[PDB]
């Protein structure tokens, strides 16, 4: 009966989140559900740089146009993204080689979209998945063509587009204080922090195999230590929907001041009946 968002937000949260996009909201029951629960939603596919922008110039916003209206004419937060990341990349990128041209390539697709949508975004995901799991910068087209100063140029443009969304750095196996890949984003993060690049929020993506839960419970601190004034969370999955590996990592976003909620990826079986994780992280917030 209660609304996992609203049970969050009783407890000083700002939003229970799932991602989604058109094909999903006009099917069966799938936009019922998301009202009574979720209180954020994001694009899956719509905002990534190969939907938005597949030919340069000619930019697509149908499928990302219809999931901003939805969800503000039902009074739902907005993350979008990723604006930079290897993924959905489309070869027309990372086949340039000048360091000015993909420069202003990557800026004018930061600008493009962020501008259409000034002041209707919550978070934007601004780089994703930069980091190799031994802690060094991954080598994508742009490290490889503009260096690693393309992380502070990404969020500057960012922020320069749109002042008013909180702006995420996002990875993923962020889920252990032991792994080399959750130090060296808080390392990283502190430096480009303290030399005035806008890095709002870190964004942890789990893939988590059963027992992985646990493990938040001593990273998102970590991860919260690199002074961003957010950290969020985003289930992309669990093994075998374990009800205690969500409800640990549940227990270490209200444990963490700065963490602001939790997305989940499309809790629900083939019915859109609750299962029990469902019924566990409801009775952890009650
Ligand atoms: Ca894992």
């Amino acid at each position: 009966a209660q609304s996992i968002d609203q049970l969050i937000k009783a407890r000083g949260k700002v939003y229970f989140g799932v991602a989604t996009d058109q094909n999903r909201l006009t099917t069966g029951k799938n936009a019922a559900i998301i009202k009574a629960d979720f209180g954020m939603v994001w694009p899956e596919e719509s905002m990534q740089w190969d939907a938005t922008e597949p030919s340069q110039g000619n930019f697509n916003f149908a499928g990302a146009d219809y999931l901003v209206n939805w969800a503000q004419q039902n009074g739902k937060l907005i993350g979008a993204g990723c604006l930079v990341w290897h993924n959905f990349l489309p070869s027309w990128v990372s086949s340039i080689t000048d360091k000015n041209t993909l420069i202003n390539v990557m800026k004018n697709h930061i600008t493009t979209l962020m501008t259409r949508y000034k002041g209707k975004i919550r978070t934007w995901d601004v780089v994703g998945e930069a980091f190799n799991e031994d802690g060094s910068l991954r080598q994508n087209v742009f490290l490889n063509v503009i260096g690693e100063d393309y992380i502070p140029i990404a969020f500057q443009t960012a922020r320069a587009a749109d002042p008013n969304a909180k702006l995420y750095i996002m990875d993923y196996n962020l889920d252990s204080a032991s792994y080399p890949k959750t130090q060296a984003i808080v390392n990283r993060v502190k430096q480009w922090r303290a030399a005035g690049v806008p890095i709002d929020g870190i964004g942890s993506q789990m893939h988590l195999s059963a027992g992985q839960g646990a493990g938040v419970l001593q990273a998102l601190p970590l991860l919260a230590s690199a002074g961003t004034p957010e950290v969020s969370i985003l289930m992309l999955d669990v093994a075998g929907a374990s009800p205690t590996d969500y409800v640990n990592v549940v227990n270490a976003c209200l444990n963490v001041q700065s963490c602001v909620g939790i997305t989940v990826m499309g809790l629900f079986d083939g019915n859109f009946n609750p299962k029990p994780a469902y019924n566990a992280i409801v009775q952890n917030l009650q």
